[PDB]
């Protein structure tokens, strides 16, 4: 008998010395194979059913709640070691109340600003708000004190849902798809911040993630909302560049960055789940491994210890304290027509074409009529 890995590329090496290691101690043989993302779940879904597929799997924390309500992946038992992962990473590989994957990488938006107009990150979303006036002011148009894509959801959701809005309501059978959050009084206040950025001028409904990028790269652009996957194109443009969490809405109300994370999973349905989980537990998940996972493909780690080892990546730092306070997007397939149906009602918003309890309103309905058809 012998343990069958499907991961990314950049973890071939680090996998098959591991195993190497796991084969010495207990004389089961452990095949690594790199398989794409895409691949992975087209795969797995047909042969997972049958017992078949790797034994380990790498994913998206997104497969999760089908994939564990059609009982594909397999629970991961409480260990101790779980203490130094970032509660976001175990939030977003877990449903029903149950963990089903070790995640190895976060991803998540923070505040990105220019220090040639920013001598301090603002305290508050107020702050922010009347610096980036101050800086619209001084430049008479020419430099943007806040900018970002206010018509998406994945970006403006740091507002949406840190003043309390949520997409699906969790409860101890699984999330409630049901019962959506998205119009509620917190999503209503974080919507109406939104649309107050807009009514004094700070933002415009012409903003997209286009104008941010562009904007930012020529040092036109203070303060914008983007993740690490910018920063090389940003450090290329040679723009003294910093990186630090959203400000608090309000003094004690953190913004709530959406969230995704990427993690390995063990096949529910193979004979070799035990052996499986014992290599994922005891080999995969360690300090050290994680460590190398990091460094043979830096995203933000979903170890806490692991981040303290980082050491000459202040952006790094920044990003994943600010995935720390944010939330998973939703790991279930009605997650799908939510995406469309808030960028819609927050174009609507931000254009004056309806009022925000409207257009939240409305965004919920079709969200269900999707999910239901």
């Amino acid at each position: 008998t012998k343990l069958t890995i499907w991961c990314s590329e950049k973890q071939v090496d680090i996998l098959q010395k591991l195993g190497e290691e796991f084969k010495a101690k207990y004389g089961i043989p452990v095949e690594v194979q790199y398989v794409d993302f895409g691949s992975i779940k087209s795969k797995f879904l047909t042969a997972a059913p049958q017992g078949q597929g790797a034994d380990i799997i790498v994913g998206a924390h997104d497969w999760v709640g089908e994939l564990a309500v059609n009982g594909l992946i397999e629970p991961i038992p409480n260990f101790s070691d779980l203490k130094n992962f970032y509660d976001t990473a175990l939030k977003a590989f877990s449903y029903g109340g149950k963990l089903y994957g070790v995640p190895y990488a976060m991803e998540a938006v923070a505040l990105i600003y220019n220090k040639d107009y920013v001598d301090s990150v603002p305290k508050t979303m107020d702050e922010l708000i009347e610096k980036a006036k101050q800086i619209d002011e001084e430049y008479g148009g020419e430099v943007r004190g806040f900018i970002y894509d206010v018509a998406n959801f994945y970006f403006s959701a740091p507002f949406i849902l840190g003043y309390g809005g949520y997409v699906f309501k969790e409860t101890p059978q699984g999330l409630d798809v049901t019962d959506i959050g998205l119009a509620n009084e917190g999503a209503v206040k974080g919507a109406k911040l939104i649309k107050r950025m807009i009514d004094e001028g700070v933002l415009t409904p012409g903003d997209n993630y286009g104008t941010m990028d562009s904007m930012f790269k020529e040092g036109l652009a203070a303060m914008i909302i983007n993740g690490l996957w910018a920063i090389k194109s940003y450090k290329d443009a040679g723009i003294n560049y910093g990186v630090a969490p959203i400000p608090e809405l309000e003094p004690g109300v953190p913004a709530k960055p959406f969230v995704g994370v990427q993690g390995f999973m063990i096949n529910a349905k193979s004979p070799n789940k035990v052996i499986a989980m014992e290599f994922l537990t005891n080999f995969i998940a360690r300090k050290e491994t994680m460590y190398k996972i990091y460094l043979a493909d830096p995203r933000l780690p979903a170890r806490k210890d692991v981040l303290e080892l980082v050491k000459d990546n202040p952006d790094v730092v920044a990003f994943t304290q600010s995935a720390s306070m944010g939330t998973p997007m939703p790991n279930v397939p009605e997650m799908a027509p939510v995406w469309s149906a808030m960028g819609d009602a927050l174009s609507i918003i931000i254009n004056g074409q309806a009022s925000v309890e409207d257009a939240l309103k409305e965004a919920v309905e079709k969200i269900k009529a999707q999910i239901e058809k």
